[PDB]
C-alpha cells in the first residue's frame, strides 16, 4: 500500500530534509523569481519572509512524514502577514501562483534525496499527498475567514 | 521516475475506469452523505448533480492520465451553477469540503484498479498529483472571479 511505501522512509532521509530545509526554501524562491512575474517586484524583505514560510513548510513537512497523524503534529505556525493582512496588499491569485510554484517545486526536488526506488516511490507520493491535504486545509482556512 | 510510471498504466485499466466513472460518482456521493453533514440536507436534485460533476472529473482525470498534456485535455467543462452562482447559495466551505471528500475518496479508490504493484504506484501517484493540480487551477480560477 502507499502507506507501507512511506513507512520505509529512514529518519536518515527526514533528518536530512529539515538539515537542508533553509537551502531548499532558498531555492524554491529563486524557482518562483523565474516563474512567477510579479515575484521579482516584491521587497528583499518580503523575499526573505516568504522563504521563511517555505522553510517552515518544508520543516512541517517532515514532521508529517514520521507521524502522518495530522494532529500530533499540531504545528500550525501563523506569524505570516502578521504585520500586516495581506501584507502590502498581496493578491490572493499571486498568493495561489506562489503556493503552486513551491508545491511543484518540491514535487520535483524532494523525492531525489531519496536513496532507492522504493524510496523514491514514497517520498514523491509523500509529497503530492501533503502538498494536496495542505492545499486543502488552506483552502478551508481561507473559506472560514470569508 | 514518476511519470515513467504513468507511462505503464494501460488504456486498458484508463479505459475501465471511464466506464466505471458513474459509479465511482454515486459512491463518492454516498461517501460525502456520510462524511459531510450539510450534504444529507441538499436536494435529491442537487446531490444527483454534484454527482455529475464528480462523473466529469472522474473521466477528466482519465483523459489526463492518457496525455497529462493538461493542454491537450482542452475540456474545462463549466455547466455547474449555471441554474445560479453558488446554486441556492451553497457556502464556500461546504464546496471546498466536498472536494476534499471527492478527492480523499479516490485517493482510496483508484489505485484498487491497478492489476500489479507497479500500476498501484502509477494510480496513486497521479491521482494525487492530478487531485494537487486540479485543486491548484480550481484556486486559480476562484481567484480570477474574486
Amino acid at each position: 500500500s502507499p502507506l507501507e511505501l512511506l513507512d520505509t522512509v529512514p529518519d536518515s532521509l527526514l533528518r536530512r530534509l529539515k538539515q537542508y530545509s533553509g537551502r531548499l526554501a532558498t531555492e524554491a524562491v529563486s524557482a518562483m523569481q523565474e516563474r512567477l512575474p510579479f515575484f521579482a517586484d516584491l521587497e528583499a524583505s518580503q523575499r526573505a519572509s516568504v522563504a521563511l514560510v517555505v522553510q517552515t513548510a518544508v520543516v512541517n513537512f517532515v514532521e508529517w512524514m514520521h507521524d502522518p497523524h495530522s494532529d500530533v503534529g499540531y504545528t500550525a505556525q501563523a506569524f505570516e502577514l502578521v504585520p500586516q493582512d495581506l501584507t502590502r496588499r498581496i493578491a490572493l491569485r499571486q498568493t495561489v501562483d506562489m503556493v503552486r510554484v513551491t508545491m511543484e517545486f518540491f514535487e520535483e526536488v524532494v523525492p531525489l534525496l531519496a536513496r532507492s526506488e522504493e524510496q523514491l516511490t514514497a517520498l514523491t507520493v509523500g509529497i503530492l499527498k501533503y502538498s494536496r491535504d495542505l492545499a486543502f486545509t488552506a483552502a478551508t482556512a481561507y473559506a472560514d475567514a470569508a
